[PDB]
């Protein structure tokens, strides 16, 4: 039941009698889905992430069947370009992040070394790119723009940047911006042999 990050980690979920594809996002606390038909009463919670914010309707004790494994918990519903399975449900259906093994009961944080500085970063199977907080980074970049849930943010795209994550090396592309969390995305994650399990 191993899954690599070379491609986006998508799974089939049965929720509300219907079928959707979703992303397994070790970088999200919460599970959020596109605008779909779910019965019951909800809570007007607001969710936050890069690019800004978005409002969603909170449901509790909703049943969801991910890759044919049942789980019950809080699903959230609002405008998301992607269906996302966050950590609340991953923990339950038993998902582990291996590379020895990181559980999702807490946020998967590692300490990385980049540009001679030490930082704490989030292991995010839900991100295709690696985005770091604003820091001093020598070299040359190009002015790429990127998007999350609450909108979009401008960031500097340095390439060939070297990083030591939890005691392994990887050279690759890093982005630097106004993000509140350091994100280790799937591009560097693939180079250090992280995988998902059941
Ligand atoms: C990094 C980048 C390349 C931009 N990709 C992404 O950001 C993609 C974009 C995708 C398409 C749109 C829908 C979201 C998905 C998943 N995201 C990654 C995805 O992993 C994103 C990573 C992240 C973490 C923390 C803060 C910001 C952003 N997580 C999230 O958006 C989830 C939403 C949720 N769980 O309710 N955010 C959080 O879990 C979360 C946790 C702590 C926080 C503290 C302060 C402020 C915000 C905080 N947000």
């Amino acid at each position: 039941p191993q899954v690599t990050l070379w491609q986006r980690p998508l799974v089939t979920i049965k929720i509300g009698g219907q079928l959707k594809e979703a992303l397994l996002d070790t970088g999200a606390d919460d599970t959020v889905l596109e605008e779909m038909s779910l019965p019951g009463r909800w809570k007007p919670k607001m969710i936050v992430g890069i690019g800004g914010f978005i409002k969603v309707r909170q449901y509790d004790q909703i049943l969801i069947e991910i890759c044919g494994h049942k789980a019950i918990g809080t699903v959230l519903v609002g405008p998301t370009p992607v269906n996302i399975i966050g950590r609340n449900l991953l923990t339950q259906i038993g998902f582990t992040l291996n590379f020895p093994q990181v559980t999702l009961w807490q946020r998967p944080l590692v300490t990385i070394k980049i540009g001679g500085q030490l930082k704490e970063a989030l292991l995010d199977t839900g991100a295709d790119d690696t985005v770091l907080e604003e820091m001093s980074l020598p070299g040359r970049w190009k002015p790429k723009m990127i998007v999350g849930i609450g909108g979009f943010i401008k960031v500097r795209q340095y390439d060939q940047i070297l990083i030591e994550i939890c005691g392994h090396k990887a050279i690759g592309t890093v982005l630097v911006g106004p993000t509140p969390v350091n994100i280790i995305g799937r591009n560097l994650l693939t180079q250090i042999g992280f995988t998902l399990n059941f």
